[PDB]
């Protein structure tokens, strides 16, 4: 009877356009501190909107959202500010060389940085147009992981990566480096769902499944979707 709960949603319904159809309807879940929740579902299902509710950017019309803590958010827009790679990753936080190194290794940036003589000190322009798609994605993830937060909201960080790079980062970063952090990972990959503490599958704004992977194996659409 000591509770470890970090995020709760109870009977949550929300509208982006207050009057039409809800973007999220009757959503219920809870995440305990240090757990990984995988959020899956087709394009447009409401996955990012769910993260937005957690961040206070979308308010419910019904229900309650409970969370107290610092959030770090890795958006679908893999964005880059003018400045160095190092400056992009640290992004206004205090510098901790041990932490910085652990994050660049876990996000598979070691080999990319170590390529130039100027290492991670070379200035990027806004957009980081001289980087590869995957470099931009990894720098964006590294930024979110470097922040010292209580809840990590990782919105499909692996979209632009090849399947081998994605596997290595999911294992080193999400599963290992962040093992004791509360994480919500938007992903529909079945291998990732296996490793999650809990799973929420959304469909057209409603909950299609919520529970453990063993509870999912016992039941489908998810096997088509993943
Ligand atoms: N800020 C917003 N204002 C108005 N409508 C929005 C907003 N954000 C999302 N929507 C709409 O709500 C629906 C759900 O969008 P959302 O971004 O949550 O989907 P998603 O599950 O993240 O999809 P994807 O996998 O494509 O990223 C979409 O039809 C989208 O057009
Ligand atoms: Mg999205």
């Amino acid at each position: 009877s000591l509770t470890t709960t970090e995020v709760v949603m109870e009977n949550v319904t929300a509208f982006w356009e207050e009057g039409g159809t809800p973007v999220l309807k009757d959503i219920n879940f809870k995440i305990e501190r240090g757990q990984l929740l995988a959020v899956a579902g087709s394009t447009g299902a409401g996955k990012t909107s769910l993260l937005m509710m957690i961040m206070g950017e979308l308010e419910p019309s019904e229900g309650k959202i409970k969370h107290s803590g610092r959030i770090s958010f890795c958006s679908q827009f893999s964005w880059i500010m003018p400045g160095t790679i190092k400056e992009n990753i640290i992004f206004g936080v205090s510098y901790d060389e041990y932490r910085y190194r652990s994050v660049i290794k876990a996000c598979q940036l070691e080999e990319d940085i170590s390529k130039f003589a100027e290492k991670d000190n070379i200035v990027l322009g806004e957009g980081g147009i001289t980087l590869s798609g995957g470099q931009r994605a990894r720098i964006s993830l590294a930024r979110a992981v470097y922040k010292d937060a209580d809840l990590y909201l990782l919105d499909s960080p692996f979209g632009y990566l090849d399947v081998l790079t994605e596997k290595e980062i999911f294992e080193s970063c999400v599963c290992k480096l962040m093992a004791n952090k509360t994480r919500i990972l938007v992903t529909s990959k079945m291998e990732h769902l296996k490793k999650a503490d809990k799973i929420l599958i959304l469909h057209e704004g409603s909950s299609y499944f919520y529970g453990t992977f063993s509870e999912l194996q016992n039941l489908d659409f998810s096997s088509k979707l993943m």
